[PDB]
């Protein structure tokens, strides 16, 4: 199925590896500036959105010209990234170890373009959830649907984990200035304990909702979770005729939430082609249109559908999502630079590094190719940030004086949502953005750190290499059309870059893994009895365990 | 000044890159625990704290053997490791860039040791801060120092930056356990409104007390919010005297905070010898003090104190700190793996990777020498993590089946703050704790793959290469004593990675550019002409922010 086997064979590879040892690996972006009186226009692009907002991603700091962006180009034709998008964008299976569609692009077709999986059109099954999730979110913010004692929901509490948990906190932090007071959001997602305890220990159970969220309705922490909520429910409401007003599930899976105690009524449905770390467009969402309402979350998707259009339909060269992904390829592969930073000038986007760590890692760390060999190549990197003005106080000194070339992506909207002191605070951030990009391009050399009043030893301390590339990504407002552009180009960034390597990118079988680790030593922790059915390592740490649980 | 300019002139670093190619490059640690019966006993190491509490750090799941870590240790007797913790402990400017002293051990100084800079012991001095630090806590918690309506104080908040923020934010966090119902705390630390203006939404001038921490008293954005917090404090209560009863200072500098409107007796001193990334456990943790008690925060610094003792007293061959810095040297310098992953299983200190981030990398990215000469061999590694279950579910993936090395601590408590359900839930996340670890050490081979009903070309992407190594981490109970005890061993490994790198880990000419950066480009933003000062990108990014800003 796969037309080729490994990256490193197809013919334009060896070229890049000549180019990084003529060209890439000395590259200085000061030069490449006063060579090019037209960088700036040529290395960024205008993105429009449906909406017609803007966004400016300017790649122009980055170690890139057009001989090399030229070759990056081509590598992506010899992998055929082209014909795998409209693979997906066709519904075909392209999730080759589970035979599965790989559709998250269907669930926010609000153009209703036919969009078919196994032959039959997606279009009105999304939209009808879709309809479903209007009308209940609709009706928890209007108080139509009240508590068990006519209360009006006040608070609603996620439970799921991963996939099934990160979007939903994420989009929720990121859009709270569209929030209502008076209509709160909350997590449970980790097994342990002290997450329960603590989320639940000043809600009233009759205005609580939980949404149970949880693709197959089998997680071990969810369903345990979601066991301890109606516990704590029933502890109050006492009747389970009342469960049907507090709680709903958020899963592919109907027979195992009835079986839970939910109303076939109260599922939110959806489809085995959304991967998990895909699936906040989804029935998982449906935290957010509470939250912040149907409209802003209906607005968020178009977001994303605007930006799947831009992917979908743009030569390789100008396809902004592409670009990204060939810059990373350039740096993972070529220059050898393990990590990718993603900084926020935006307190409310402080979980989107989290949120992008988790789809960019979960997707493209694997080490077999759709050919079912081994890869001889380094696959994903690893993403990390936090938000700025922090950020600057803390790693950005390693990023500015450190050993490791750290490729990184600034973020900032030029209008606030809470613009306070006639926008005192927005300009000062704004400053900040600028600056530090601008920063870690020029340095500071030996010359200047002498003319500034350093002598002898103390000069090297205070040298700045510069030639620290960044990409700056500025967004007018972070709406939520905003946000879904911003996740998408991250998506197919994503896509871009495994598509590249030759892997899966929308399996995780070290994730399946996970789920099922932990049960067998589960039951060796029902007593204190000393255990050797392990390692020597993991027998001396369970049985120290033994020695010092309660 | 230095005993040796460059790592790489160190005999045993050379002798380590041979050891690497023959017996660390292809090392197996389940051939390792084959070999060696007694593993687990050699490798693991039980740390005692001064409560009589107990830590087990097991390092035996690494990529380490006798000879390896033999070698290790002595590099660090190469490095004159012991001659700079000693120097350290001594008060000596070991701060070669800055001419200070590096003095947080002498905070925790609570047996009152003779601990001097400048040949003057600094113990009472630490102490009496301590004594106002209780004295003025205890009375928030009270209810004896009221607003100036005469209400109780309800809600405290940290006005403050980086290491003047992510202490009081982590440490909360991790202790929550301890609060009390009715006293909470915030943190307001981003110059982005946003983090104004959501932080007091909903809180009342009457009983809301702010801590202005900031060791300068001078850095832009904690000034600039912090005169934020007075107007929106004054709006409401109309006579600067009312400030008195809602404002104090955390800081070095005397001058400014009373310049500021600060009364000097709501001052809590601290001295230039703490770094900000070090400094929780000066007048910086009053936040703490406040949230758990006085009492809480003391048994916060004994545990750091004991880790002291340990990290000052222990030979290098069974030295905690030293062990864990010479493992990620071994990682960094020989495998070149770029990154250290740190993964709590332990909900509450769901910010303890953000903290170690900090620590880590503003320690020691750094490219230059106590030699003054810079360094063409590897430093500080880029430090990640996300609390468990959670990250299972996500980039765990790419630690189980990428291509990266990534060495990962994994930390757990056997007692839970919150048992609930007779510790069900706390049995399920200690199962996950030792099974992960048990999975990146032994792998998922091909024919256990084909065994479990892979066929064809599924299997290779199935399998599990093992030998991904951990170190696990078990506390009896995160009290505040292991916390500080934690916190210290990663201060004492950090300090351990800079002493071999030969580098300052204790200075930020970085963090200190970032600083002095913005002011120009703030002055541009004060109107809407276009630029042409700068390169043509950041040109370009503020010319579009001009179009597009409010
Ligand atoms: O990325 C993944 O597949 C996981 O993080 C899942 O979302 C997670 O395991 C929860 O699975 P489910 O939604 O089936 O409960
Ligand atoms: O690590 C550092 O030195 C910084 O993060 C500082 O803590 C931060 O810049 C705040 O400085 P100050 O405490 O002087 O306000
Ligand atoms: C005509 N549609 C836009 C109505 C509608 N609204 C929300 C969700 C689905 C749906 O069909
Ligand atoms: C003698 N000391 C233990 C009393 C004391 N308590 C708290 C802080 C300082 C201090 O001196
Ligand atoms: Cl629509
Ligand atoms: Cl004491």
């Amino acid at each position: 199925m796969a037309s080729f086997k490994l990256a490193t064979d197809l013919p334009e590879w060896k070229k890049l590896e000549e180019t990084y040892k003529s060209v890439g690996e000395k590259f200085s972006v000061r030069d490449a500036f006063a060579k090019d009186p037209k960088r700036f226009e040529e290395f960024s692009w205008i993105y429009k959105n449906y909406d017609d907002s803007k966004i400016l991603f300017d790649f122009s700091k980055n170690l890139v010209n057009k001989e090399i962006l030229d070759q990056l180009v081509t590598l992506a034709k010899e992998a055929g990234v082209e014909k795998l998008r409209d693979a997906m964008f066709a519904g075909d299976h392209i999730n080759t170890t589970e035979d599965r569609a790989v559709y998250h692009v269907a669930l926010r077709n609000r153009a209703l373009r036919k969009m078919p999986v196994d032959g039959k059109d997606t279009a009105q099954e999304v939209d009808d959830v879709l309809k479903h999730m209007k009308e209940f979110s609709d009706s928890i913010r209007d108080g139509s649907w009240t508590g068990y004692t006519g209360k009006s929901i006040t608070d609603v509490v996620n439970i799921g984990i991963g996939g099934s948990d990160l979007g939903p906190v994420m989009v929720t932090e990121a859009l709270k200035a569209y929030s209502k007071p008076g209509l709160n959001v909350h997590f449970i997602s980790n097994i342990d304990g002290t997450h329960t305890a603590e989320t639940l220990k000043n809600l009233n159970p009759e205005t609580t909702l939980f949404l149970i969220a949880s693709k197959t309705f089998t997680t071990a922490e969810t369903i345990t979770n979601a066991t301890s909520a109606k516990n704590w429910f029933l502890a109050t409401a006492k009747d389970s005729k009342h469960i049907a007003k507090h709680f709903a599930a958020l899963s592919t899976n109907e027979k195992e939430v009835v079986a839970f105690g939910i109303d076939a009524k109260n599922m939110f449905g959806f489809e085995s082609w959304v991967g998990g770390r895909y699936s906040v467009w989804s029935a998982i969402g449906l935290s957010v249109a509470i939250y912040i309402g149907f409209e802003n979350f209906n607005d968020f998707l178009k977001g994303a559908e605007a930006m799947d259009q831009h992917f979908l339909t743009t030569p390789l060269e100008n396809n902004i999502p592409v670009i990204g992904g060939l810059l990373s390829v350039w740096y993972n592969n070529f220059f050898g630079a393990q990590t990718h930073l993603v900084v926020p000038f935006d307190q409310y986007l402080h979980r989107f590094p989290a949120y992008l760590q988790q789809l960019s890692m979960e997707s493209n760390g694997k080490s077999v190719t759709r050919a079912n060999v081994f890869t001889n190549y380094q696959t994903g990197t690893i993403l990390f940030g936090e938000p700025a003005t922090n950020a600057q106080h803390s790693f950005f000194q390693l990023v500015h004086q450190g050993t490791k070339l750290i490729p990184a992506d600034f973020i900032l909207a030029a209008q606030s949502h809470n613009p306070i002191e006639k926008n005192l605070h927005q300009r000062m951030l704004a400053s900040n953005f600028f600056a530090q990009s601008e920063a870690l391009m020029v340095g500071k050399d030996e010359a200047k750190v002498k003319a500034e009043g350093a002598t002898g030893g103390l000069v090297p301390h205070k040298e700045f290499s510069g030639n620290r590339p960044t990409t700056s990504i500025l967004a007018q407002k972070i709406t939520p059309a905003t946000l879904g552009s911003l996740i998408a180009y991250y998506e197919h960034l994503t896509f871009t870059e495994g598509a590249i390597w030759n892997i899966n990118s929308f399996d995780q079988w070290g994730v399946e893994l996970g789920k099922v680790l932990a049960k067998v030593i589960g039951k060796e922790l029902d007593d204190k009895k000393a255990v050797a059915t392990h390692d020597a390592s993991t027998n001396g740490l369970i049985n120290q365990f033994k020695e010092w649980e309660e």
